[PDB]
């Protein structure tokens, strides 16, 4: 009927009677478990619960503008097969995409999202405009503002308009010859994307990368960002005086930029939004995992720890030190950062704030709950209820 | 209809085939998941699929034995509503439930499990001198050996022998007039449980509580461990100095208690099984859970880090130290321990072998990875499959409630 949910550290339970609202499947049965997998008349019914879901929300459900609305979107369909929203629509759907994100621990934060309308844009260099535009309104000289850009809607019977490189700002990753890869092992395909379509590669382990922006039924097309609205950090420890001479970096803005926001039955391919970084991203999955800058054991070994035996907990230490030096050095360079603790904090506060307004949050307990530390945030003692709400952001495949 | 799983450190993808033959259904809906929660025809059907199984494992599907099992076993229950198992197969079936607890980050050790037949136990008393014998075998003296007592079986006509505490070896939790509690926070219950049966309690923060122990449809009786049987490890750091001052220490043995083991539809309300320790379990869990010695603070402090902002990670390097002084105060006592580092590899290769083996392996992720450091070991990166089989270990309400 309604998932009880437990908090164990508290003992307290709530009943999350949101998740009956759940508006599509995920890949769940009862059978079995597949919670830890990273991946017409139909759009009018999308449509309608969308334009209810508005009306509520200004508190003016059953009025005659809210009727006439639902009416204009059904002769619009019926008329083009499509609809348009209006402004307010729209700003309201792009804060609901960001609520109902399950994966996304900085949600508090949700109601204050500032939204661009981009739905006038007519090309690739027009695109290029609106993404300057952004990071220089997001990233504010390291005072972050979240914000979301949004580009026009998929239309039958017409190409759509994509950013092909996943963030805003992604370092290239070369393939070397022995088979390594020098700089970011996450974007060596994008990288060789971009050299395909003219970019001329730098060779070095941060080297930004340019965009690949498509308009409608076009070959992408490529534009170098200026530097100088790129911003970045470089790394230094506070006590470790070496480690600012292992040369390593980050940026300021994380922009994701291909996935799609769906809004009342209509989708946007090309919708990037931004915020600021949770700590343990930069430190802990950019720079440590195994599949990408790997740096532990490099750090380790300047540490002078025993990496010859896992009980000595090396890793941990290396982890815990690189952490520490990418929290010391964003707040040295006065760049908007959040550890996980302040936000693991913050996030609870949001289920409270949400409990009260909406009966329940859903939340993908293994994406809030910190890649290092898990227990020792309060996310990881409390049960949460995982299920899809419209509007949202959904992954797309990539545009080649 | 094949589930399809990527590790993303590797980039390998495999099918959970194995996962189609759940016999059982979890919380979980198309609508929404609810994997982070912590929480006679029908016995024929159950009876039958662990006769085949049993007959799979050593070669005999379809042999005549095989065939008269599965008539003997219906007769059984047409007969009298439950049946019998042989010795073997209890053997098999304990070993089998191991296998497939998806929460157990240890399962490269499922068959390696010495059993131990009480199904003839016939009083409280008698079951004391059994769990004796077994927390004995189990902890050799440092070199610690798996082991499961088996207790009769749940049946018609009568009540269920059953084991209030819910680890055979747990520290009392006394609440003190303030409010706090001294020692466990967990057991607050049990250690009042203990006392309103007749216990006179310590006054300490790690008192090995006495077992409640009960035989069917009778009030459950107290017995108090030998000491001599209980192997504790006095907890030290390194280079940390102070450490050893806390008082701090834990036992060598993780002993559960209180769970359900079901094999081919028959019921053993009473089953404590035991491994070794993975060192989270003590150094993060136990030690730092806030509701449980909740000792960061305290530990931060004596390393002088800044307690006042969260952004020094000063939760952070305490708890690496914790973790150190467990693993290290282990090693020095020579009690077997397992870093979870060494724990999750060890389950990378399970994984592996059983996927060779049935082609798949039930898995809870929130469970397997590490409660610190995660995306660090190779399991964080694994996606898995979570579903129930039987023989199983189920989780029963407690015996008051
Ligand atoms: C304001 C600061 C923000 C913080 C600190 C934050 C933090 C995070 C974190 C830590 C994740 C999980 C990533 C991982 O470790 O795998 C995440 C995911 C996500 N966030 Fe937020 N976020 C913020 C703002 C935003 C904004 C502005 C939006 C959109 C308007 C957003 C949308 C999402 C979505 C859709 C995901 C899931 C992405 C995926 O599954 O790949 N976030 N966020
Ligand atoms: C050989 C050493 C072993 C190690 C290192 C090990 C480790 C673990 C760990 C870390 C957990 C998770 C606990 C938590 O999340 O709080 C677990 C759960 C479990 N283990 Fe193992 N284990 C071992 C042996 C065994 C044996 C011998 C059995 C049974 C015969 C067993 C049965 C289970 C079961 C049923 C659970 C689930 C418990 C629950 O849901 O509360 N384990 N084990
Ligand atoms: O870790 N993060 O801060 C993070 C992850 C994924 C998306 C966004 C947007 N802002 N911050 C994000
Ligand atoms: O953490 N552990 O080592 C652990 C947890 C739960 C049950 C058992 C049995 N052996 N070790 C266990
Ligand atoms: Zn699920």
């Amino acid at each position: 009927k309604f998932p009880r949910v437990k908090n164990w550290e508290v003992g307290s339970i709530t009943y999350d009677t949101l998740s009956a609202q759940a508006q599509q499947d995920g890949p769940c049965t009862p059978r079995r478990c597949l919670g830890s997998l990273v991946f017409p008349e139909q759009l009018l019914s999308q449509a309608r619960d969308f334009i209810n879901q508005y009306y509520s929300s200004i508190k003016r459900s059953g009025s005659q503008a809210h009727e006439q609305r639902l009416q204009e979107v059904e002769a619009e369909v019926a008329a083009t097969g499509t609809y348009q929203l209006r402004e307010s629509e729209l700003v309201f759907g792009a804060k609901q995409a960001w609520r109902n994100a399950p994966r996304c621990v900085g949600r508090i934060q949700w109601g204050k999202l500032q939204v661009f309308d981009a739905r006038d844009c007519r090309s690739a260099q027009e695109m290029f405009t609106y993404i300057c535009n952004h990071i220089k309104y997001a990233t504010n000289r390291g005072n972050l503002r979240s914000a979301i850009t949004v580009f026009p809607q998929r239309c039958p019977g017409r190409g759509d308009f994509r950013i092909w490189n996943s963030q805003l700002v992604r370092y290239a990753g070369y393939r070397q010859q022995d088979g390594s890869v020098r700089g970011d092992p996450a974007n060596v395909e994008i990288t060789e994307l971009c050299i395909q379509h003219g970019w001329t590669p730098g060779n070095g382990r941060f080297d930004v990368l340019p965009l690949l922006l498509q308009a409608p039924d076009e070959p992408p097309e490529l534009f170098l960002l200026p530097p100088e609205l790129v911003l970045e950090v470089p790394l230094e420890h506070p006590t470790l005086e070496w480690f600012a001479a292992l040369g390593l970096r980050w940026y300021a803005l994380p922009a994701v930029s291909n996935m799609l926001l769906e809004i009342g039955g209509l989708e946007f391919p090309a919708a990037p939004f931004s915020g600021w970084y949770m700590s343990t991203e930069i430190g802990t999955r950019n720079l440590c995992d195994p599949h990408r800058y790997n740096i532990l054991e490099d750090v380790a070994v300047c540490m002078d720890l025993d990496t010859r035996t896992t009980s000595s907990l090396w890793k941990d230490k290396a982890a815990v030190e690189i952490n520490v030096a990418v929290l010391h050095s964003y707040q040295l360079a006065k760049v908007t950062i959040v550890d996980h603790h302040a936000a693991t904090a913050s996030f609870m506060k949001h289920l409270e704030n949400e409990q009260k307004a909406r009966g329940g949050c859903p939340a993908d307990w293994a994406w809030i709950v910190p890649p290092i530390s898990g227990s020792l945030t309060p996310v990881f003692h409390q049960e949460m209820v995982n299920y899809f709400l419209s509007p949202a952001f959904r992954y797309q495949p990539d545009p080649w």
